[PDB]
């Protein structure tokens, strides 16, 4: 390896998005360039729509994916992942005036790896509150998978990008959403989004898997080993923690 092409969505702030000039920027872009410097590889970032991000990697259109991608079990069936470069729980989003905000949270930190009758009870409480409530999620995400598998009785609308979800929630076309704390905290910290609030349990595991990793082809064992070495070094020296505070406003490093 001498040069690699890394794909990113280009519409998932603060992980990957476009600045004023249209240049790809964000946590994934900064970390991508840092990791490649540690690996002694030339780094080229390309914009790719979420719909064909995994098949374009397997087809050989580029060598890696750094696009806020959760290491989820369904994805592991198709591609390989590096070591997680960020750890984030999942939570719900609504409006600041929404009665949903008054709901009691019995389990603050909800792991989904092995749902006990008590965790199922907390999940069912929310499902029942969420009936009649219009839900919005980005298509092809772990958010959609959670909603279809864990809360099937809840009506969901799928969107092209997360920016369309945010638009519709602010507009009043949808009542609530789901995404990670890493996306939602920078969003709710913005003064333009004082009308948006995070709520409910903070969920980990199950179909959300463990952390955000680099998407690599399964046969590219050597490229995975290189990224794993680079990621461990970037975490140990505090580079991931620095970029996490710089882009998310808190430490989400493993
Ligand atoms: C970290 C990020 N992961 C999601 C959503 C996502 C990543 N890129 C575009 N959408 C996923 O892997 O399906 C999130 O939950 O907020």
């Amino acid at each position: 390896y001498k040069s690699i092409t890394i794909a990113t969505e280009g519409s998932y702030a603060p992980y990957n998005f476009k600045d004023a000039g249209g240049k790809l920027i964000g946590f994934d872009i900064d970390l991508g360039n840092d990791l490649c410097k540690r690996m002694n590889i030339e780094c080229k970032f390309v914009e790719q729509a979420w719909d064909g991000i995994i098949p374009s990697l397997t087809a050989g259109r580029y060598d890696a994916i750094m696009a806020a991608m959760g290491i989820q079990p369904a994805r592991e069936k198709v591609i390989a992942f590096s070591r997680p470069y960020l750890l984030t729980p999942m939570t719900f989003l609504t409006t600041a005036d929404s009665p949903l905000l008054k709901t009691q949270v019995a389990i603050e930190n909800l792991p989904l790896d092995n749902i006990t009758p008590e965790q199922k009870a907390e999940l069912d409480k929310f499902t029942k509150i969420f009936e009649g409530v219009k839900f919005g999620v980005q298509a092809g995400t772990s958010h959609e998978a959670f909603m279809k598998q864990m809360m099937p009785s809840v009506q969901i609308s799928t969107y092209d990008t997360i920016d369309n979800v945010v638009m519709d929630l602010k507009a009043g076309r949808i009542d609530a959403s789901l995404a990670s704390v890493s996306f939602l905290k920078p969003l709710t910290d913005k003064p333009d989004n004082k009308d948006l609030k995070m709520f409910g349990p903070r969920m980990t595991g199950g179909l959300f898997g463990k952390g955000v990793g680099v998407g690599i082809r399964k046969e590219d064992a050597d490229l995975k080993a290189l990224f794993d070495k680079a990621i461990d070094a970037a975490i140990a020296d505090g580079t991931v923690q620095k970029l996490s505070q710089q882009w998310f406003g808190y430490d989400a490093s493993p």
